């Protein structure tokens, strides 16, 4: 497994836009978009989780420093980490 942040986002990226990125390079099994307390609104990142470690770091590779929605994503390995 591996858990991987995703920032500097758009704030109107949703979780199925997360997982629909995420999940081209392999199983995708978690996907929040961390938000306001109060709001409910995104706070510009979130969390995507994937079954294996190895698709998890191709992804990390393939998509650093590329725009997504208009924005130079944040795409890094996280603390494995209960929700
Ligand atoms: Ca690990």
């Amino acid at each position: 497994s591996m858990n991987i942040y995703v920032g500097n986002l758009n704030y109107r990226v949703r979780e199925e836009d997360l997982t629909g990125l995420l999940q081209q390079y392999g199983a995708v099994t978690s996907a929040r978009v961390i938000t306001d307390r109060e709001t409910g609104r995104s706070r510009g990142f979130g969390f995507v989780e994937m079954e294996d470690e190895n698709d998890a770091r191709r992804a990390i590779e393939e998509l650093f420093d590329q725009e997504f929605q208009g924005r130079k994503l944040i795409v890094k390995e996280a603390l494995e980490r209960p929700e």
